[PDB]
């Protein structure tokens, strides 16, 4: 029993960082679509499989975020079975670290919900 360290906490920080760059390159990616059916009638499977490699990558990023999450409630949880109580000691991840969770993890339903309202224009629109 103890706290995290340095090499563990940038370890995480950086996990964190690059699920931001991964959902603002997927929101480029739907941005790009958007304006693609803005510019015209483009109906066909050439844009289903574009969204639906975008659901794939957001269905995966919900899981990665879900685990961090989960991690950090395993930690807590051991850290008070083992008479270490808690803190952002015990967390690999600082109450700083999980307010960015916090924004990341509405941003994966931003994403998800525009994805789907994207997938329904083209749907309806064709």
């Amino acid at each position: 029993c103890g706290a995290a360290s340095m090499t563990k906490t940038v370890q995480a920080r950086q996990k964190l960082s690059g699920i931001v760059q991964k959902q603002n390159n997927l929101l480029r990616k739907i941005e790009a679509i958007q304006h693609l059916l803005q510019r015209g009638l483009i109906c066909g499977p050439q844009l289903l499989h574009q969204i639906a490699e975008i659901e794939r990558e957001l269905n995966n990023q919900e899981q990665e975020i879900g685990s961090l999450k989960q991690r950090a409630q395993v930690e807590k949880t051991m850290s008070a079975a083992s008479g270490c109580g808690m803190g952002p000691a015990s967390m690999t991840l600082d109450v700083q670290a999980r307010q960015l969770l916090s924004g990341i993890d509405q941003q994966q339903n931003n994403l998800k919900r525009a994805i789907e309202a994207i997938k329904h224009l083209l749907q309806l629109t064709c």
